[PDB]
């Protein structure tokens, strides 16, 4: 019975990808008031530790779209991971905002990650809700 | 199949829980930076977010703790409530130093919010696997 774990092995994935996403954001954006109060030791390492969650949930996309193979979870997966992809984006684009110390700059794209990450929660339950099945 | 799908249930209700209430955290980090960008009304919004997504999560980890009752499992329960409640006063801590536009203020309670969640996230680790113990317990009949 692959049927029955291969799909509770998927929420793995998909559960962890979703937390890691959203920590990445935080750390940046935490990272951003550091560096605005001199905090500067401590915000470079809210960067570096978004850096890699980014990989990491990004990995675990890429494994979870490569396991949705059935035609019902495939559209739905790709749609998950291009939203994914639109997410991630905006989260590099926060980190370059920092980089800069820009705060218009990350007015921008702040309002990409939200709307994104909007977006994953509700794709989030479509997938929970189809994936129990 | 009764209670395999409660497991599958309470594990939802954790993820999710943890999931909004780092979204909950994130909207007042990100809302105080528009805020000192002079965007008001997006932080505004942010600001409402965060208490909606902080009420949701709390109404979710509420509910889990609720069937949280076997003692394998009442145990990390309860230090859920407790390491949550840590979490959801940190980052309240975080709305009031955005009230007050206060950087200083902001990191002492982010130290907060980073150290309740590094322990909240060991806190799911382990609800995750031991309710998926007792899943895989019932199939091993
Ligand atoms: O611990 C994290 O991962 C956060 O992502 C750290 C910090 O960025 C925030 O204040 C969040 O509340 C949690
Ligand atoms: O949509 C959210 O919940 C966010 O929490 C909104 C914004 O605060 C962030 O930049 C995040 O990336 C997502």
């Amino acid at each position: 019975i692959t049927e029955l774990d291969q799909t509770a092995h998927q929420s793995d994935r998909l559960n962890n990808a979703l937390l890691m996403a959203i920590r990445s954001s935080a750390n940046v954006s935490s990272g951003f008031i550091e560096q605005l109060g001199g905090h500067d030791e401590s915000a470079g390492k809210r960067m570096a530790l978004s850096v890699e969650l980014n990989n990491k949930s990004q990995a675990l996309v890429d494994e979870f779209v490569e396991n949705a193979r059935e035609p019902a979870l495939r559209g739905l997966a790709t749609e998950l991971q291009a939203t994914f992809a639109e997410y991630a984006k905006a989260v590099a684009g926060q980190r370059e905002a920092t980089r800069q110390r820009s705060l218009e700059q990350y007015f921008k794209v702040n309002s990409d990650a939200g709307n994104a990450m909007g977006r994953l929660q509700t794709l989030r339950q479509q997938l929970v809700t189809t994936l129990s099945e």
